[PDB]
């Protein structure tokens, strides 16, 4: 097709937030109840070391009389996200060797802000993108979005080759989850719910360059071919995973039946992607365990889960394990820095069996329940 | 290319505010104010006689003791936004005489809901469009989606085109801006400023359905054929035209200097237009009274700006005034109901001179600022 990603760039916020972090908040603003200790239980159990944020649990935004408003979110959004956005989205057309006026498309996504002009007004301007730029910032989605914007721009590409024409997308990916803590802490206790989303989420911001290869030289050096990708939504599964706007922000919505889902769609997804392409693949990349897994952490049931539908190890999907423990969920932006840190050394040397693949098959999980997979080919 | 429109179907709601019913809410929520008083003078003058609401003045959720939350608002979004999308949706498809299941993908757009999963979601499940559809939510662009919508629907048709495979898009605007009613009157009251939102701003669904061509019913008739398109970004009027999230919805941004961008845009954004197809149109279409206009009518002086800048009559935007008159300006959503309504015969009773033009140049602005147009090719 002709698709390649050419960079890739990730930047994390300042702060590496322990289990404590919730803990201290949850003491200051709320009495100790069932549904809070429960939550404060799970915060453990996650396997979650270290999670990425844009402050410490001292921030004046999470430490006011009520949750910040989510006007007070965006405020935080547009001063502590956008330059993540900015610096991720340089580091990957750096490795792309491009220039600002070489970028045809801009295809962004978050699910932690609204507002209009949309952010990814403000990291074009910041990068100095032409005037004429082609943007589609994506909503909805939540975390599937990684995957969801490469997929639409590998569709946008493909307009530029059927016209002849040169295409470089920048892909982006930008969440600020930590700031709704105040939001989520209200709700357990007023609810008495367990909600679990304080326990997983975290700030991130990932980019990756998608070219068409038009107006490139032949030999041109690639980090990944994009040869497929599948989308499908799971059935009557709204319910299950969302992000309700709210005075306060987003509340999530995240029940038990999304591991038991995920699991059940994995096999049946793998199969029409491994199907459509089986062809212009080796025999030695014809099953499950012959690849190299970049999946979404969208929790450790996702993982473990993965390597029990799909007879796979730990090490299959070891950049996922190293972003989750490291770093946290970082909804729709963690997906590009599994795809990051996968082609790293320190994970090479991590392979199973001393296995680099030259095939993997990204995965990610959203509302929807959306779930979007591809295939690429690892230079 | 080989795009074009197969189908259009726009759906309003069933009600009417006439310009008492901004004067009516006013005096049940506020106590007279200068700043009240100026807006609903200005209300007289706007140049619409009736705006279309999903409700009447006495409607529960705009008679609270407090403006509804964004919360609130979300929710008769989906109970009374999303069935207007449903039959604007259903219309176009049959206008197109398409299945649910030739549908390939959905651009979408709103500025007036977020939620996950998107509204998108809940109508492509009630027209019972396929699992495996390709949907695209736009975020960030207000009045401009009409038009971005309908140009990253033709990129993804192009991406099909490129693999050799028929492509229907379900392209659809929906917009609910009345329910925001209180929390304009309470930012007019509030902070003593002469916001003039509440006397222009409508509800609407509509959609077109945009096809490659390729495995069309041969000899396939179109509405329109899509010939070209452009789209800048204003710099440096970001200040200028908005809507900020805020625990009320969205308050509106808006600048004197808007009316004075938008039309000194016409003259360069055409240009540029026409010189990408010049090449393609007859003689007899070069100049701006050559075409017919599908302007988004975002106010009246937006309309009598295009008339002077460009040197049109009244008559050369017949359907425009028509929309937005009787209607008022229903962003994003105005755009397709303004197409819509182009290519009816009483519409055609009003041409300029009689001459009912082969070639349209569809045309909006919003939030960035954002400029959009297209050319179009009337059968």
């Amino acid at each position: 097709l002709g698709l390649s990603i050419t960079g890739l760039g990730v930047q994390y916020p300042p702060y590496s937030l322990g289990p404590d972090a919730i803990d201290i908040l949850s003491k200051r603003y709320h009495p100790e109840s069932p549904a809070m200790k429960k939550v404060l239980a799970i915060n453990r159990y996650t396997g979650i070391d270290q999670r990425s944020s844009i402050g410490n649990p001292d921030h004046p935004l999470v430490n006011k009389p009520n949750p910040p408003t989510v006007k007070e979110l965006h405020e935080v959004f547009m001063s502590d996200g956008v330059p993540l956005a900015v610096e991720a989205s340089r580091k990957a057309m750096a490795e792309a060797r491009l220039v600002p006026a070489q970028i045809t498309h801009m295809v962004s996504t978050t699910c932690t802000d609204s507002a209009n002009p949309g952010y990814d007004h403000y990291v074009a301007k910041e990068l100095g993108l032409s005037d004429r730029l082609e943007k589609v910032l994506l909503h909805g989605i939540g975390c599937s979005g990684g995957l969801a914007a490469l997929r639409t721009a590998a569709n946008l590409c493909l307009g530029h080759t059927a016209r002849g024409k040169p295409a470089r997308i920048l892909v982006l990916a930008l969440e600020v989850s930590t700031t709704m803590v105040r939001s989520e802490l209200e709700s357990i206790d007023a609810l008495q719910e367990t909600r679990i989303g304080i326990a997983l989420f975290s700030d991130c911001a990932s980019a990756v360059i998608l070219s068409n290869g038009i107006g490139e030289a032949p030999g041109k050096p690639a980090i990944y071919d994009l040869l497929g990708w599948e989308n499908r939504v799971i059935p009557d599964s709204e319910h299950d995973l969302g992000g309700d706007v709210d005075p306060m922000g987003w509340k999530v919505v995240l029940s038990p039946r999304v591991p038991v889902l995920a699991k059940a769609s994995l096999q049946p997804t793998y199969a029409d992607l491994l199907s459509s392409l089986q062809d212009q693949l080796p025999s030695s990349y014809q099953k499950p365990a012959d690849f190299d897994w970049a999946m979404h952490p969208g929790g450790a049931t996702i993982l473990s889960g993965a390597e029990s539908a799909m007879g796979l190890t730990p090490e299959h999907m070891r950049a996922s394990y190293d972003r989750y423990i490291n770093h946290g969920n970082s909804s729709s932006a963690t997906i590009f820095s599994v795809l990051n840190r996968l082609r790293e050394k320190d994970m090479d040397a991590l392979a199973p069996g001393g296995k680099v693949k030259e095939y993997v098959v990204g995965c990610a999980f959203g509302p929807g329940i959306n779930v979007e997979m591809c295939m690429l080919k690892r230079r």
